[PDB]
């Protein structure tokens, strides 16, 4: 009610690879047990090649199946987020022929590529509107990730042409009984020079959307059973928040996973429980989505190893311990009051247009990084704030805060890894 | 009967993206139409990133839906050609995501890659065996495209390593009642160092398959409406045939078109006329496979324009002054006795495993295709031998040939559009 918990739809049987071949009384299995844990929505992947195979011609069958989808999720009482763009899942890239080889282009810049997109963004939102389950659209699956170095066949952007991307799809996306958002990796925050920008995501689309893995150099550099480990997916939305104009705009972590190639199998419900409550005292916090739903199934090959087991159901169909975690935590906290405002902040030094100077600095082991994780281990719960409200005072009585840290000696991230896998 | 006519077919409602929601109905209209055309067989194609989307998972629906199209050409009277790996159709390229990007591959020569490639034409192979009306499996259209410039992704590999792969996959396709084929575009006769190359294309797999595109300078250099331009195909057979050890080996013309980017529309019936007329002078000519059934649907973009009307049927579904002639064509030669032996033959220089020394040379406008099509023109019906036949008195004799024609000053491919 007051708190959200939804899970990353990954079907049981078929993975994105379903979209091919739905047992549809399958995930109509999958999805009645989503709904039997507790949880209140879920997150949706179709797939961009099979939807838009052609920049001019829109597979009518598979937005039905989407559809169908949805309409699934809403008979066991499931709100239904749907994103569009992919694109990229878990190591692999579905790029449309129409983007790849003799036809490359920019899906960010070209404007055929991003008339065909809006296209496809207001085809899904008109026939997905029919469903009163569908509660929102997210352009798509970490869309920043092809935008920029490590991506081996980059779509590159300027960070104004990226602006104008979101621009002229993100209006597409609104409609009446529904959300419209996209998502990135952590790139956004801890890449210098991204084009997809902190102040991007706490500015456009309707929430603050953050993913929140601690394989990118946390659990390895700071400990997997470390409290700064734990407290990653807070000081995620702590941070992606501070850069909004807006203090009070909602932040959805719309993925939070337990990666067993840095945590200890049986060490990941107890993750889930901590990283959770600790999340929770962000009080802008909007929903936690965890992925994912379903183990990926065995026989599929190329993925980094620890995918297969993200999941809250085995491959069997079988509840795990952290499933049985995260059902309990959405239990006790779905209806909890929100948490109390924080006096304590650390500042981050921002350009004129609000994006950090240094974004280095902010990834894991970072200078910025370490200074907030400090204040958070000695139980001061700090907040995080631009300069640009730390030189007003106003600005900060509007808020509340009254003791301002700043990074006296800023370092870059001496841990962060930008890829999944040793293998990338 | 004797010489097999054929179309490969795009389905009019959806081309091959028909295949994510096939319209079955409009599928088997398009296959009654065919067949009443006088049609034989048809080449379908089916879409490798559909059938295969993860390297070791298999969609066994896109495997039914296969079986499907080639159960329903057999409902018509017509043999069905299936090929696997597309891969590349009109200017597009449908690759798996697991040999893409994060997970860029070589699909010639990384095992893993070739040990699925195998699973899935055994899987393929051993579900259409069931239906008789399956003839044979082409491993995928043209996929010698992918394995050199100037493909902008390339999977690059030596002739070696491209020998290991046909022989690593051939093998999979066999089996009794169809045959095992792959297919290349012509860089195979005409780009030196490509590593698919025409002793491969003349000795792997049960025939010798060519695909015959005049914009590839043809047209564009001897001349839309020329008699070079007409004889091109014939050329291609006379050539392709050229480098294999058996000399009876049959030919399969698996594509021929008339591409309206160089040829005018109101010509292209009688370029089909005469086209097909010249490359049945080719004794070890088998089939004739027009590309294609169907026009493309206008409203699919990015196409080369000329892809859209390169159908015998047009967007309507209607037959076209092309298909009256390619279908009138099939009635009168379909039966027709093979074309008598020549006697006069060009020379091909080749090294020890009997590649050409200079490959540029026989491409659109370089000194051996000049050679040929002079004698051509001039009436003399030459054939095309290798150096090793030429310097072999015997095997000269065991083919009747009498007169040599040596490229006495070489030069490249001049118009070639490569």
């Amino acid at each position: 009610s007051h708190m959200k918990f939804g899970v990353n739809y990954t079907p049981s049987h078929g993975w994105f690879h379903a979209w091919l071949d739905p047992d549809w009384d399958g995930i109509d299995n999958d999805l009645k047990q989503i709904s039997e844990l507790g949880m209140d929505h879920v997150r949706i992947f179709p797939i961009w090649p099979y939807l838009q195979p052609n920049r001019t011609w829109i597979n009518k069958k598979g937005v039905a199946d989407v559809r169908r989808m949805v309409h699934i999720a809403g008979e066991h009482g499931l709100d239904a987020y749907v994103d569009v763009f992919q694109g990229h899942l878990s190591s692999f890239d579905f790029l449309p022929s129409w983007l790849v080889t003799w036809h490359a282009g920019n899906m960010f810049t070209d404007a055929d590529a991003v008339a065909a997109e809006r296209e496809l963004v207001k085809t899904m939102t008109d026939e997905l509107s029919k469903e009163p389950a569908f509660k929102g659209l997210t352009l798509g699956n970490e869309v920043n990730q092809l935008s920029d170095r490590p991506h081996p066949t980059k779509m590159s952007a300027t960070d104004r042409q990226i602006d104008a991307w979101l621009d002229a799809l993100l209006p597409t996306a609104a409609g009446e009984g529904h959300n419209a958002l996209y998502s990135v990796n952590d790139g956004t925050w801890f890449i210098d020079g991204h084009p997809f920008t902190p102040v991007q995501s706490a500015t456009k689309g309707d929430m603050t959307v953050i993913h929140s893995w601690v394989f990118n150099g946390i659990a390895q550099g700071y400990g997997a059973t470390s409290e700064e480990c734990s407290s990653y997916a807070l000081y995620l939305a702590e941070l992606a928040k501070a850069f909004g104009k807006d203090s009070e705009r909602p932040v959805w972590l719309q993925e939070v996973g337990a990666p067993e190639n840095v945590l200890e199998t049986d060490y990941t419900p107890e993750f889930c429980r901590k990283t959770v409550e600790r999340a929770m005292d962000c009080r802008n916090l909007w929903g936690v989505t965890w992925w994912c739903s379903h183990d990926v199934p065995a026989s599929m090959e190329d993925f980094p190893f620890f995918e297969h087991s993200l999941g809250l159901f085995d491959e069997q169909g079988q509840l795990k311990p952290i499933g049985r975690t995260f059902g309990e935590l959405a239990a006790q906290y779905r209806s909890a009051l929100p948490a109390q405002p924080k006096t304590v902040a650390v500042v981050i030094d921002v350009d004129e247009a609000g994006n950090p100077v240094n974004r280095s600095a902010l990834g894991p082991g970072g200078s910025v990084c370490d200074l907030w994780m400090k204040l958070q281990v000695a139980g001061q719960r700090p907040t995080i704030i631009t300069s640009q409200v730390a030189a007003n005072q106003e600005a900060l009585a509007q808020r509340g805060i009254l003791e301002l840290h700043a990074d006296e000696h800023p370092y870059a991230a001496r841990y962060y890894t930008a890829v999944s896998d040793p293998s990338f």
